[PDB]
């Protein structure tokens, strides 16, 4: 878990997202869907938008990351205190979509790339460690529910 100042860091450097959430959604999926190509076929609605430009056009895909980062904002605004809002998220993931965990490591590490990408020199070592920490609990919690399920990958 998380200190208080941790977790005001990472409220803090969260502001910065909701200056604009659907800007910094998009260049999140890209950043996912360029790097690991295996995570595009998991979106049925996406999966012809192979290259960075195609993706770039299309408002759905946007969208899509308006829905992700709002979710993970209200999720941070818990401070750890999450079970009610990841359970819903862990099953749907788990069951119905069937991401394996290393998708959620990917995701949080692509988080990270465009915190920097977009605010180069803004994003603080001391706000990266926090934000860091808020991924890896979020993920840490997902994985006990996977465990759970018995989603072995
Ligand atoms: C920060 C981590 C993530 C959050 C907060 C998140 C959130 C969401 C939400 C809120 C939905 C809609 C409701 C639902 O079906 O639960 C959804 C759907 C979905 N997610 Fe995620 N997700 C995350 C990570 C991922 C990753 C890493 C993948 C795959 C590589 C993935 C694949 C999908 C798919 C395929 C759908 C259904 C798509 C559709 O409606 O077209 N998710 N996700």
């Amino acid at each position: 878990g998380l200190s208080d100042g941790e977790w005001q860091q990472v409220l803090n450097v969260w502001g910065k997202v909701e200056a604009d959430i659907a800007g910094h959604g998009q260049e999140v999926l890209i950043r996912l869907f360029t790097g690991h190509p295996e995570t595009l076929e998991k979106f049925d609605e996406f999966k012809h938008l192979k290259t960075e430009a195609e993706m770039k056009a299309s408002e759905d895909l946007k969208e899509h990351g308006t829905v992700v980062l709002t979710a993970l904002g209200g999720i941070l605004k818990k401070k750890g205190h999450h079970e009610a809002e990841l359970k819903p998220l862990a099953q749907s993931h788990a069951t119905k979509h069937k991401i394996p965990i290393k998708y959620l490591e990917f995701i949080s590490d692509a988080i990270i790339h465009v915190l920097h990408s977009k605010h180069p020199g803004d994003f603080g070592a001391d706000a990266q460690g926090a934000m860091t920490k808020a991924l890896e609990l979020f993920r840490n919690d997902i994985a006990a529910k996977y465990k759970e399920l018995g989603f072995q990958g």
